[PDB]
């Protein structure tokens, strides 16, 4: 397994525009628009993100550049930000995964408010940070997800993938 595995079971693909678990527009793996109501807004959005006008659909091809991208993103943002790269070094391959899942959905600013968590993760205290992790709005908000991130950091394994 590996992250982009993971990321597309827990993301899947839709190659037409949607709306997140949240409300906001998406498409693709998980790829964020805008946040904005409008689907125009969206539209907007994609075709700049396409380079192509492409009236709300995607093809496959388009989706797994987006993801590709987005997934370095993550990654770069995790390494540039003073609070998470930190954590990263000190984490083995699978949590890595785990932390950069995390900022995939999340995005770097909202990761990095974890700083209780954080803490404990990069103390090793895994089922500490677990229990922490789960008292948060991102828990409540999409726990299948977040149960499968959290047992990840907890075990250092692909188990909740498999
Ligand atoms: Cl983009
Ligand atoms: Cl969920």
């Amino acid at each position: 397994m590996n992250i982009f595995e993971m990321l597309r079971i827990d993301e899947g693909l839709r190659l037409k525009i949607y709306k997140d678990t949240e409300g906001y527009y998406t498409i693709g793996i998980g790829h964020l628009l805008t946040k904005s109501p409008s689907l125009a807004a969206a539209a907007a959005a994609a075709a700049a993100a396409i380079g192509r006008n492409t009236n709300g659909v995607i093809t496959k091809d388009e989706a797994e550049k987006l993801f590709n991208q987005d997934v370095d993103a993550a990654v770069r943002g995790i390494l540039r930000n003073a609070k998470l790269k930190p954590v990263y070094d000190s984490l083995d391959a699978v949590r890595r995964a785990a932390l950069i899942n995390m900022v995939f959905q999340m995005g770097e600013t909202g990761v990095a408010g974890f700083t209780n968590s954080l803490r404990m993760l990069q103390q090793k205290r895994w089922d500490e940070a677990a229990v922490n992790l789960a008292k948060s709005r991102w828990y409540n908000q999409t726990p299948n997800r977040a149960k499968r991130v959290i047992t990840t950091f907890r075990t250092g394994t692909w188990d909740a993938y498999k």
